[PDB]
């Protein structure tokens, strides 16, 4: 069902800071030939927006898309089924939905000269970087070269048109300055749930270590392992015996104990090996990946923590790519969520 | 006055191209390093968003930001009161609103190397220009320089901040290419109604002369004025004596006849000078600007069409800025507008 009540809705900015050009502004000059002079410039804010149903219940959710991508994986599915949005206002949780800074509606830092920057300052770098729509094939692993799906896929089919035209490029902004603004909005809400993806899921987790306000963390498919500093464990390179993982993040010890007080989940979809797989990159890289994630629960869970690893096989689903929430059993994958908030009362007033 | 009942919503990619890298692409080999070689991209999509009430009636509305805008000043003012978006809805119509190429969730076609270049192929400018706080400050008319309020302001005072952080630059996507993603957009929908605002004014215009879908505009203060090629009258310079206005467009006759063959309101707010103002640029700017567009309606009239000027001070409204539809009297304002849909019959079935 695609129907929808809400009490209230709205988008709003939030996060960001100021930077300025040199001199002064003057109304009686031509404000159109653009300059920077005395220009002061928003940057790196982030875009927001929610849907309250009438008589929520629970924690506020706050969907938080994957690297490259908008609010928007949120919204709709590639061929048009409703996104985890709708489906949890369903469910009577009011839902956040964010544009991260440099992402869709969150700022993109750029002024009047080269690309990112600011007369003799470097805000974000000239030279971009981009993935492709062959790279995104075997990422998500909707099969293991460009063209091919798995066996009982669950993608979309047909859609790739629509899907990949939802990927988009990032500038340089600082890991530091995507962190604060969530966190900002973690303290305008009060208590929530993350729900991360990819590129997000260590962003989250760094969130939780400075905002109790997060209750809960439900992670698909991040892309970078934490640990605390000084305590990776032995991780080991790629089938080609010569790549690597992304470097696990750092934190202090200190910090990294504030993830020991929160239940927190971290979801994997199907076709990721158990065996080494050197003619297949991508596939390779998220088994290890993979593997330090459940290191990282591991050093969690020792900590005193709730940290859980659920391979939707496991739980009787099967074929879900790198995006579960849009794939074509995503409502089945929406009743898991279902299932941990209320495990751990995060849908209870 | 907030509560929503939607049968349906959603998001969707349509419209751009794509363009590709050299060479061929190995799924053997690192694809997280990151190049153009053997890379597809889809570049110049447009996002779209709709809500649909239950019974609907009418035709649906397409809300078009203006220039360095998104979507986000159709859902909420800047100091969180409901948009257009939320108010056509519960007045029973079918809202679209969009990001067009280059905007906000729209896409920004940049790859792996300086911003815009692909190889040797610039497809877009890697200097950029972007307005700042100044600037856009005396273009929408807050006061008449930055910091500084007209008395009679409908600007919601105190989320002057929050306002701001929603606008940013635009890459030199080809004018052409948006046309064409909003034309394909009219096309999926069917007969629409464009409203429009600022940079887009020119832009809707141009799709009505390509679809005949489209049924009627309200353009919210255009910023470039349009007329038959050859017929551009006489538009005189800013008060400075050096300074010109934007540079109006010109079509072929027979396309620009296309316009009178459907209803067309251009709408104004308040404090546009009546006589010239060498001491604030952008307040003369608007005054020979209105007036380029009364002389373009004038010129549809003349070939038999049905186009208005809307001036909000004659219908009782005082203090409007550049972007009527968030200023406090922004329910007003769409009164205007349900007004226009009523009397052209657009809002039956
Ligand atoms: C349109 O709907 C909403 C919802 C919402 O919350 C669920 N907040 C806003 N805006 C809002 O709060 N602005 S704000 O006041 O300027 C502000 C502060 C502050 O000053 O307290 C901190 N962050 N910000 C954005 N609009």
């Amino acid at each position: 069902k695609r129907k929808v009540v809400l009490a209230e809705q709205g988008s709003f900015y939030i996060g960001g800071r100021t930077v300025t050009g040199p001199g002064k502004f003057d109304p009686s000059k031509p404000v159109i030939r653009y300059s920077n002079e005395g220009a002061t410039f928003y940057i790196n804010q982030m875009y927001v927006n929610f849907q309250a149903p009438v008589r929520p219940r629970g924690l506020p959710l706050v969907f938080w898309h994957g690297g490259g991508l908008t609010g928007h994986i949120w919204e709709s599915t590639p061929d048009g089924r409703p996104g985890f949005q709708t489906l949890f206002v369903q469910d009577r949780h009011t839902v956040y939905t964010i544009d991260q800074p440099g992402r869709g509606r969150g700022n993109i830092p750029t002024f009047n000269g080269p690309f990112g920057q600011l007369e003799e300052e470097s805000i974000v770098n000239t030279v971009t970087g981009n993935s492709s729509k062959e790279g995104a094939w075997v990422r998500d692993r909707l099969g293991p070269a460009p063209g091919q799906f798995f066996e009982n896929s669950q993608f979309p089919r047909g859609y790739e048109d629509n899907y990949f035209k939802e990927m988009g490029f990032s500038p340089s902004i600082s890991s530091d300055e995507i962190v604060d603004a969530v966190v900002k909005l973690v303290t305008h809400i009060g208590p929530c749930v993350l729900v991360t993806h990819s590129a997000s899921g260590v962003l989250g987790m760094r969130v939780a270590t400075h905002a109790k306000n997060v209750r809960g963390i439900v992670a698909y498919e991040p892309a970078t392992s934490i640990f605390p500093k000084g305590k990776v464990p032995e991780i080991p390179p790629l089938a080609d015996k010569k790549s690597q993982i992304f470097p696990p993040f750092e934190i202090q010890e200190s910090y990294f104990k504030k993830l020991a007080k929160i239940p927190i989940q971290f979801v994997f979809g199907d076709n990721i090996p158990k065996n080494p797989k050197s003619a297949y990159w991508f596939l390779d890289w998220w088994r290890v990946t993979r593997y330090a994630h459940s290191l990282s629960l591991e050093a969690i869970n020792k900590l005193g923590g709730q940290a859980s690893l659920l391979d939707l096989p496991t739980a009787g689903l099967r074929g879900n790519t790198h995006f579960p929430f849009t794939d074509r059993n995503n409502v089945q994958v929406a009743s898991l969520l279902s299932d941990f908030l209320g495990k751990h009362g995060l849908d209870q007033n």
